């Protein structure tokens, strides 16, 4: 099992003060993202305003510069995909733009080096117009002509925990690209006092428990590796726990005791179902700075790294 840690990387320049507690994400070129991350998730892929297919190109950087960041990440080690979505996206793929849906993806992988694509759907895109049919029969078709060239086109997603039930909005998308996602790396962050009722203990979990954290990091993903008590399974082996880089990156779910996750991890794999890592948003808030001016300094790169690869022999790297 090739364990990944994966960061999400702002293609916007910070409008400063963006953060929930009054913080500033960093901006930085994609090839400058902290060493440590070898998943890295441009955002996003969306539709422009006045436009009516998603798209993507980099704020910052002509395409040949772009690519050449990319090449240059890959030849490091590290993985690149496009996350389409993220909010006000203004994604809502119609049964007839499949077609050209999955040329404009084909075409930013060949234009940029993308290794693969995140599906990161904000809520009101879960089930807006044909998204449900469209977005996993275009990647099917994606991953397929890649494959015809021995190339691996990743797929991943970055599901919102509570819409993960057996018979949930996100079923389609998962059930359908069953053998076709390499990972998810749901967000185990944003949802409050939302979390799962835990029958042995008596209790609810919430994801704002920072008493219980370890237990509803434990519980949530067992709950998902196993599909049970209401959830969609989902195979360890293609499981990613994602967390807040901090409390400036999500209004909550910041982890306060990492040895939460240690202990999560190490329980998950003595159960028998090993995960393949976390995830984060963002670089570019690991990066920041919180109200004061104080930097973030890469806490959640330095801590949860090592915690992943240190000693570890299987070590997710591109090619
Ligand atoms: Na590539």
């Amino acid at each position: 099992l090739d364990k990944v840690l994966v960061g999400y990387w702002h293609n916007w320049k910070s409008t400063g003060k963006d953060g929930y507690k009054g913080g500033s994400s960093a901006d930085f070129n994609l090839s400058s993202t902290q060493e440590g991350y070898n998943v890295i998730n441009v955002s996003f892929m969306k539709t422009p305003e006045g436009q009516t297919l998603p798209t993507f190109k980099p704020y910052n950087k002509t395409d040949t510069e772009f690519r050449a960041e990319i090449s240059k990440l890959n030849a490091e080690g590290k993985s690149v995909l496009i996350a389409l979505g993220g909010a006000d996206a203004h994604i809502e793929l119609k049964k007839s733009q499949e077609s050209d849906f999955v040329n404009e993806i084909i075409r930013l992988v060949d234009t940029y080096g993308f290794d693969g694509l995140d599906i990161d759907l904000e809520q009101a895109a879960i089930e807006a117009a044909d998204n449900q049919t469209v977005i996993p029969s275009a990647l099917k078709k994606v991953k397929d002509h890649y494959r015809k060239d021995g190339k691996n086109f990743m797929i991943t997603m970055a599901p919102e925990f509570p819409y993960l039930t057996s018979s949930g909005k996100y079923a389609p998308y998962i059930n359908n690209l069953d053998s076709y996602y390499d990972f998810i790396n749901p967000q185990y962050y944003n949802q409050g006092g939302d979390g799962f009722w835990d029958s042995d203990l008596n209790m609810w979990i919430s994801q704002s428990n920072d008493e219980k954290k370890e237990d509803f990091l434990y519980g949530l993903t067992q709950r998902l590796v196993t599909g049970t008590d209401g959830f969609i399974k989902i195979p360890a082996s293609k499981f990613v726990i994602g967390l807040p880089s901090n409390n400036d990156a999500a209004a909550t779910g910041y982890v306060k005791d990492p040895n939460a996750v240690k202990n999560a991890l190490n329980r998950l794999k003595a159960s028998g179902n090993e995960i393949k890592g976390l995830m984060t948003w963002s670089v570019n808030w690991d990066a920041g700075t919180n109200s004061n001016g104080e930097k973030y300094n890469n806490t959640f790169v330095n801590t949860y790294a090592p915690m992943l690869f240190n000693n570890e022999g299987h070590h997710h790297h591109h090619h």
